[PDB]
């Protein structure tokens, strides 16, 4: 097909159950029975309150921890218990996802070619991507990629490979979805690992989903935004800086204090080898998708990027009402870009600018640099 990889319809979901932050300190310490572990539940309200982060959306409840309550220890066998949960729940809000996009889409399912299915959680044979297929009701035919663990850039790399799969068959449509939940990495607090401290303060859960197409019929799609292009790059020795296994505790979680500065300290070598082929050089020209990690990441990219004070107004939002949600979160921000652009009757869906850069920021540490183009309104 001729023309660009178009993001044509983006729905998202949210496990039910919201936690608002202000009241966390207490929850999430009384449930681990960790409650007298003063010392530590105050260096956690901290971390909450300087995290940005108002609400999150959360599957593990009291209720599951109640019958799965290894899991809320640290360190004890749990795995095969969070895998219950999420080789079930992963798929569902998925689902929910893909259908509110297939909805926006509006064409049938009939017409989806391909399936981009991005989880850290419930890895399993057949993959959830299968589990998917059959909710929704998918053609068989339909081609999977399943990515499992990527996982907190992983929003990038599915718009990296639904690109080429898009763009090199024509009529086709690929269903991406990034669906995350937090059921794998939780367990209680201790002073021996203040990575999962900052963790069980800033990521929450959540599922977008996206459909692409190239060369769409504009007389029943509407293009939101085109892939320009997309690449990745490692941070050299940088790998044990974002880190995570799959043991018998679950998934392990550490981020270095470093990666702030890290991303910062590599961003522009990526902005620049993505944009000067269009010969952009001032990046308050261009709009901003950049993984919330955290406030101190966009913090520093802001800091380093010498960047207007309203850049940052769409990710920040999302950071705030739903927290960090691994891959999803930039196609949350996508989906905040383009309504808060209609609903402030901007020109384009990338707020009124013509191009747009969206980074994940993950292990690597990895940086997937895509470059997207606003459709005019």
């Amino acid at each position: 097909p001729h023309g660009l990889a178009s993001i044509l319809a983006i729905g998202t979901a949210n496990p039910s159950n919201c936690f608002n932050q202000d009241e966390f300190p207490d929850y999430s310490f009384r449930v681990t029975k960790s409650e007298h572990l003063t010392s530590l539940k105050d260096k956690f309200k901290r971390i909450c309150e300087r995290s940005t982060v108002r609400k999150r959306y959360l599957h593990l409840t009291e209720e599951l921890l109640q019958e799965y309550p290894s899991i809320a220890t640290y360190d004890a066998p749990s795995l095969d218990a969070r895998q219950e949960i999420e080789v079930a729940e992963v798929p569902k809000l998925a689902a929910r996802a893909a259908s509110r996009a297939i909805e926006e889409w509006g064409q049938p399912k009939n017409k989806i070619t391909h399936l981009i299915f991005s989880s850290t959680s419930g890895i399993e044979k057949p993959g959830v991507d299968c589990h998917l297929v059959h909710l929704l009701g998918l053609p068989l035919s339909v081609n999977r990629v399943m990515l499992y663990t990527i996982g907190c850039h992983a929003g990038g790399t599915v718009l990296r490979i639904a690109k080429d799969l898009a763009e090199n068959n024509v009529g086709s449509r690929v269903l991406v979805v990034c669906s995350e939940l937090t059921v794998m990495t939780f367990r209680g607090p201790s002073e021996t690992d203040l990575a999962n401290l900052i963790r069980m303060g800033i990521f929450g859960d959540g599922a977008a989903a996206l459909i692409i197409g190239a060369d769409p019929d504009l007389s029943i799609e509407k293009p939101i935004f085109e892939i320009f292009s997309a690449s990745q790059t490692l941070v050299p020795n940088t790998s044990k800086a974002i880190r995570g296994r799959v043991k018998e505790m679950g998934l392990t979680f550490y981020v270095d204090k470093m990666v702030p500065t890290l991303v910062a300290s590599n961003i522009e070598q990526c902005l620049d080898k993505a944009f000067s082929p269009l010969g952009i050089n001032d990046w308050n020209s261009i709009f901003w998708i950049p993984h919330p990690g955290g406030p101190a990441i966009l913090a520093e990219i802001e800091a380093k990027l010498e960047l207007k004070p309203g850049k940052l107004r769409a990710t920040r939002h999302v950071l705030s009402e739903y927290g960090n949600m691994s891959g999803a979160t930039v196609l949350f921000i996508l989906d905040e870009m383009r309504r808060r652009s209609k609903k402030e009757g901007k020109g384009t869906t990338g707020d009124g600018l013509e191009w747009g850069v969206l980074m994940g920021f993950g292990p690597g540490v990895t940086v997937e640099t895509i470059v997207l183009r606003a459709i005019s309104v």
